[PDB]
């Protein structure tokens, strides 16, 4: 059967160039979604969510599991992972989701931690224990991605949200770890707990450990801006291959598309954002590139459907909106989230530069 690759600059599904286009969730219940029976309240909701998802010419949608410990992981008082869940519900619930998602040509990324936030200090250690982060690997993760591996509605598992949110800036020779310009754009909002060191080698091990088990899986990591993932702009790319495996030594341990994520401040955006700019701009073609939050109500009020179109005619891979669930700040309505899809239902262009298919025919599972 056919998954969604990676290849160059762009994403292939069934021989063909696809863009992603959908929406965050991100969540229903947060952190809670999945484990602990909790998907019986939790998925009904959900699924609903991915079928406003098709029926809007979308197709992705971009889910968080872990988040902060709240459920996920399992952890022993010594801060060992035990398992997945205390139940031991987590990975049928989540492939129960991967399933309902396939029927409905929806492509899902699981996104496994937050970094953007992460109070809890068994997750925080999983930055500094090499032998702690080797038990969520073995007694959590491997057997996720195990399970999961056959199921080609799994699009790619991201290993942190926004990890410059709990980034500990400062300085250092290599500049794969020189954080130093990050501060005064705001980095550490989550509190500083992490060196980019630690950041990196964190997810080296943990793409390592996926990659292991499911050799074609897809994994990014979603930056809370551009300034982190590009050497552009006197900017930094700090998740290159070069950076992520000269940190934790790992050498499959890779990113197979970079992502960002944008919101305007005031009205305005960022200098060199992505909806300022090209995605050739980032000179990042080696792999594809998504916009993976953003939203209306935090743009220049360019309208959602120009935003989705913006993002597709100007050589993104895909542009996902924040968040169908409708809460916090710079979140859009689940309804304009809907008509935004819509102006792309469509489309499939293979010309170079444009887009691509968008409604994919998303192959079952076979044994």
């Amino acid at each position: 059967s056919e998954f969604l690759k990676a290849s160059g600059s762009n994403f292939y599904y069934g021989g063909q160039k696809v863009f992603l286009s959908g929406v965050n969730f991100a969540w229903r219940s947060y952190g809670s979604d999945f484990g602990n029976g909790q998907y019986a309240s939790n998925g009904p909701a959900l699924k609903d969510w991915i079928n406003k998802v098709k029926a809007s010419g979308g197709n992705t949608a971009r889910v968080w599991v872990h988040v902060e410990g709240q459920v996920s992981p399992a952890f022993d008082s010594h801060g060992f992972v035990t398992s997945t869940d205390s139940k031991k519900t987590l990975i049928n619930d989540l492939s129960d989701l991967l399933d309902y998602a396939n029927g409905q040509n929806v492509f899902l990324i699981l996104v496994l931690f937050n970094g953007a936030l992460q109070n809890n200090s068994n997750v925080q250690n999983l930055f500094w224990d090499e032998s702690k982060l080797n038990s969520y690997i073995n007694n959590a993760l491997t057997p996720m991605v195990n399970a999961l591996k056959s199921k080609p509605s799994l699009a790619a598992w991201e290993v942190l949200n926004e990890p410059e949110g709990t980034l500990q800036p400062g300085s250092d020779q290599n500049s794969c770890y020189d954080t130093s310009t990050l501060a005064a754009q705001g980095a550490g909002w989550g509190g500083k707990k992490f060196p980019m060191k630690q950041i990196l080698k964190t997810i080296n091990w943990i793409s390592s450990a996926i990659h292991n088990a499911d050799s074609k899986a897809l994994v990014t990591v979603g930056s809370w801006s551009e300034l982190t993932q590009t050497d552009s702009f006197g900017y930094r790319n700090h998740y290159k291959d070069s950076c992520l495996t000269g940190a934790g030594g790992k050498s499959n341990g890779i990113i197979n598309f970079y992502q960002m994520h944008t919101y305007s401040h005031s009205g305005k955006w960022n200098q060199n954002a992505p909806f300022k700019v090209n995605r050739w701009a980032y000179n990042v073609n080696d792999k594809p590139l998504l916009i993976g939050e953003f939203a209306s109500v935090c743009s220049q009020n360019e309208g959602i459907q120009n935003l989705y179109k913006y993002a597709y005619n100007n050589g993104y891979n895909g542009a996902l909106t924040w968040q169908f669930n409708s809460g916090g700040d710079c979140s859009d309505t689940y309804s304009n989230q809907m008509y935004g899809m819509q102006a792309l239902k469509g489309q499939n262009d293979q010309s170079g530069g444009k887009g691509g298919m968008v409604s994919v025919n998303i192959n079952h599972h076979h044994h």
